[PDB]
């Protein structure tokens, strides 16, 4: 119908004008109006993302779980709903949803490298290093699969074959500066804070570092008996959205 129509197209705009709250009422407008409409599964999809946006995720888990009900095999939903219970820290649930995605597209690189990356988290390092071989065997020229072999090795304890790929996808890349922020990582995990720190100042010379890489110069401030400096660096990364819990423990270690 058109009230239905127009609801929609409406969500559209208020989207593309950044007005989630409204986008999002349209949506539920819409869905109120043609409650059997059988392509409501994709308004439900649109009003996930957008709940999702506005840090509604609870929602937005009910929205993609509705969407998804007689869509089960849909690409789009599971790939938002796997990643959204990845935020939720809903790990069993998101490689359950990457395993629906994986057994029906085992070539899907998005879905690979995610599932890739909680099999790291997990400690299941084999099934980790398969995911990210399954994309180089689609696609030779991917970054992000050699990189997921660098964080592998290095959370396996093989710091040498880490270093190896990172220092071949920096000479690759000598301007990616997140690449120094991995290997500032690799080096501090190895107990070289001096090289990790000639990393870090690389990054803080030369581009915006990220919260953990504040986390990281601190802890290293912290081993240098520089717990006031180290301090400092853990209240920027607070100020910059790192784990509130985790950034109150290490700044007691600071509080002598």
């Amino acid at each position: 119908g058109q009230s239905y129509e127009e609801l929609i197209e409406k969500s559209y705009d208020f989207v593309d004008k950044g007005d989630l709250v409204s986008a999002e009422e349209s949506l539920k407008a819409a869905m109120r109006k043609e409650p059997a409409n059988p392509l409501n599964y994709a308004l439900l999809t649109n009003l996930g993302t957008i709940q999702r946006r506005q840090g509604k995720l609870q929602e937005a888990l009910i929205s993609y779980t509705s969407a998804l009900s007689g869509h089960t095999k849909n690409i789009t939903i599971l790939e938002n709903r796997a990643s959204l219970y990845t935020e939720l820290g809903e790990t069993e649930k998101a490689l359950n949803d990457y395993n629906t995605l994986l057994i029906e597209n085992p070539e899907h690189q998005e879905a690979l490298y995610c599932r890739g990356l909680l099999y790291i988290q997990l400690q299941n390092y084999m099934w980790a290093e398969q995911d990210f071989d399954k994309i180089l065997e689609v696609n030779e020229k991917s970054v992000r699969a050699r990189l997921g072999h660098a964080i592998l090795e290095k959370m396996r304890g093989n710091y040498d074959e880490s270093e190896r790929i990172f220092n071949y996808l920096i000479s690759e890349m000598p301007r990616d500066w997140i690449l120094y922020e991995g290997r500032a990582d690799l080096y501090f995990m190895m107990g070289k804070n001096a090289r990790a720190m000639a990393d870090i100042e690389k990054v803080f010379t030369e581009s915006e570092p990220t919260a953990n890489l504040y986390v990281l110069r601190g802890k290293i401030k912290l081993a240098q008996y520089e717990k006031e400096r180290a301090a400092l660096d853990f209240k920027k990364a607070e100020s910059m959205g790192y784990n509130k819990e985790v950034i109150k423990e290490l700044l007691k270690l600071t509080m002598n």
